[PDB]
């Protein structure tokens, strides 16, 4: 039997208001994302996942959604959509949209009838409760910053939201509701659309009576928000309605919820999704307050991979990522961004990403080796998160503006979000105006135009690394295993499928190792290297390697 398409297939996340602008508003659309699928097919990318495209206020940047059947004025019209489609199919890629149906905008006609009455018929696509004791229903506080539940004086009544004050969360127990948003997915998915990512996909069932979170529970607000009841009784719902009857892949954001409970989410034997994107790798080193870090080393970074891939089992499946529009910049965040070790480190990083177990996504600019964006005002920072750091950490005293600008500095989500850079022209090409965030500087040294004609660049790496994927099935659907879980100089693991075994070394530390094969194994052939002056001689049984050394081999 033969493995799904997605199984095998290298993904590339575009964040469309950051990609590629052809109007000169200084925001992305899709007429830039069709310009630029030869740039994406010859790097060989199989499908692309967007971020939200449909129509809304932006107060979280498409994540706050006014009209799930509109797309984002932004981004152009529904004829500029379905021309990214065909566009797409005539170069055999394939389309995954995003899909947030945890929460609306508070612009959406469902929340303004909601709103208008308790005896109103959409009253019940949203929650409403009473307050207690003079305060909030109960202790609920939310991701972007205070209460989760906000009052609107119309009813006198609050209603809740997980994240931003214009995103009251849907409410999954109302049957019409469901059906709602059933009818919606069909819609994109007669379209065409080959795949749906589901952002905060956990969230979707409440807790019935809402009680109040204990103290504990209080400290770790996101995983309780993901112990609903009723979640995967709606996830297999939502399966049997909609996407039985559709060959598209589902690939759902579990964020919050611990390791041991993925298998539930992706389990095939299950009927709910294909696949996961987990967040104990890329915030392995993410205090609680989602905005510290805490020191690790490639132990810890080893060994998250490992409890991330036995929770696989035979019947489920693993993305992987180590950047996406939330997150620092893979170069910066697990490589290092300096000048002399920048590259070196980003091709050695693609080495890792590219041959793990698991449906790789690469992060627009991470093919580049982009990096962390220098702030140096206020308004670098100016995020609906960043925001609610300072309502809960800096307007509370907990702590001064400094402290949160030093830290969030490494953490902040713009710095995924600064704009693509395609060459040195002004803006880097992206833009003929003024962009919606500044482009990073270092874009004179950074840019597609020149990494495409240069065969040492970091984005002919990534090229060369995506073609031998394509043609070694141990590097996608093979097994995995670490052979060093305790090293926390040189990462090294295996590869097998059918008799075949390949042999991955890369060294993360700025400083000559060596690495010693297991007994009994030696080298074959060597796939591909870099920062290697001479690939090992056929039948070693070590390998002398140089800073950020990383390297392909079969074995024997
Ligand atoms: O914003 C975050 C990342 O730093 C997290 O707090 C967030 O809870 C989580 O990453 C969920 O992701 C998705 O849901 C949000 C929707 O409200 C949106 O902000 C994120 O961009 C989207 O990726
Ligand atoms: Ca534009």
């Amino acid at each position: 039997p033969g493995a799904p398409w997605w199984k095998s297939a290298v993904f590339y996340q575009v964040y469309p208001r950051s990609f590629k602008d052809t109007n000169g508003d200084g925001i992305g659309d899709f007429k830039g994302l069709t310009e630029k699928l030869d740039y994406l097919k010859g790097l060989g990318i199989d499908a692309i996942w967007i971020n939200p495209h449909y129509a809304s206020p932006n107060t979280d940047n498409g994540y706050d959604i006014s009209d799930y059947r509109e797309v984002m004025k932004e981004y152009g019209t529904m004829e500029d959509f379905d021309r990214l489609m065909a566009e797409l199919k005539k170069r055999g890629m394939r389309l995954m949209v995003d899909v947030v149906i945890n929460h609306s905008s508070d612009q959406h006609e469902w929340f303004k009838s909601s709103r208008a009455s308790k005896d109103n018929p959409y009253r019940d696509y949203y929650f409403w409760r009473d307050g207690k004791d003079g305060h909030e229903p109960n202790n609920y506080p939310s991701f972007f910053g205070g209460s989760a539940w906000e009052k609107d004086p119309v009813t006198g009544q609050y209603y809740l939201h997980y994240f931003g004050r214009q995103q009251p969360d849907l409410n999954w127990d109302t049957p019409k509701l469901r059906e709602e948003l059933y009818a919606m997915l069909r819609f994109w998915l007669d379209k065409g659309v080959s795949g749906m990512r589901f952002a905060t996909v956990a969230t979707y069932s409440k807790t019935p009576g809402f009680p109040d979170l204990t103290p504990e529970q209080m400290k770790n607000f996101a995983e309780a928000y993901t112990q609903g009841p009723n979640l995967h009784r709606y996830l297999q719902e939502m399966h049997e309605k909609v996407f039985d009857h559709y060959d598209a892949v589902t690939a759902g954001e579990i964020f919050g919820a611990p390791l041991n409970q993925v298998p539930l989410f992706i389990d095939s034997r299950r009927k709910e999704l294909d696949m996961a994107f987990t967040f104990d790798l890329i915030r392995y080193d993410r205090a609680l307050d989602r905005w510290h870090t805490i020191p690790r080393t490639l132990a810890d970074f080893r060994q998250t991979i490992d409890k991330v891939d036995a929770i696989a089992g035979e019947y489920g499946w693993n993305t992987f990522f180590l950047g996406n529009h939330d997150n620092p910049r893979a170069v910066s965040h697990f490589g290092d961004d300096r000048p002399q070790w920048r590259e070196a480190s980003a091709k050695a990083l693609a080495t890792v990403t590219l041959t793990q177990r698991g449906t790789p996504f690469i992060f627009q600019g991470d093919e580049l080796g982009m990096t962390n964006y220098p702030f140096k005002t206020l308004q670098d920072f100016d995020d609906i998160e960043v925001k609610g750091f300072f309502q809960d950490y800096v307007e509370t005293g907990k702590a001064t503006a400094e402290e949160l600008l030093t830290n969030v500095a490494l953490t902040s989500r713009n710095n995924a979000r600064t704009p693509f850079q395609w060459d040195d022209s002004a803006n880097a090409g992206f833009t003929t105006g003024k962009p919606w965030l500044k482009v990073n500087p270092n874009y004179t040294e950074i840019n597609a135009a020149r990494e495409i004609g240069d065969p040492k660049s970091v984005y002919s790496f990534y090229r060369n690394l995506i073609s031998i994927r394509h043609e070694t099935p141990a590097l996608s659907t093979g097994s995995y295993r670490d052979i060093d879980p305790s090293n926390a100089d040189v990462y090294a693991y295996t590869r097998s499928q059918d008799g075949e075994t390949y042999l991955v070394v890369v060294n993360f530390k700025a400083e000559p190792r060596s690495f010693t094969l297991p007994d009994g194994m030696h080298i074959a052939e060597t796939l591909i290297e870099s920062s290697s002056p001479a690939a090992p001689a056929a039948g070693a049984a070590s390998l002398e390697l140089q800073p950020w050394q990383s390297g392909i081999y079969k074995v024997k």
